[PDB]
């Protein structure tokens, strides 16, 4: 029992610490994601002043 | 002992719960990202083409 007890405590916190580098990994990812969202939707603005214009022309 | 053997198992499967979830929402974010990443290269060439047909416009 006290072999097998040191064993999964040990195995326990090397997940936890994974769990923390991901939870990082997840946040820098949002964010960029983030990023990209607002360049696509302004790419989108500005479509729309395109097809307008050619619409127009 | 036995108890503290049930809470460390216990411990451990959670930890490993959690980094599974973190792992997969991190896969799918990464993913989407990507994606976005591809289009907004692919409209900044067609603001580009955009560009050229109203000047010959």
């Amino acid at each position: 029992i006290e072999s097998d007890l040191e064993r999964a405590e040990e195995r326990a916190e090397l997940s936890e610490g994974k769990c923390a580098e991901l939870e990082e990994e997840l946040k820098t990812v949002t964010n960029n994601l983030k990023s990209l969202e607002a360049q696509a939707e302004k790419y989108s603005q500005k479509e729309d002043k395109y097809e307008e214009e050619i619409k127009v022309l």
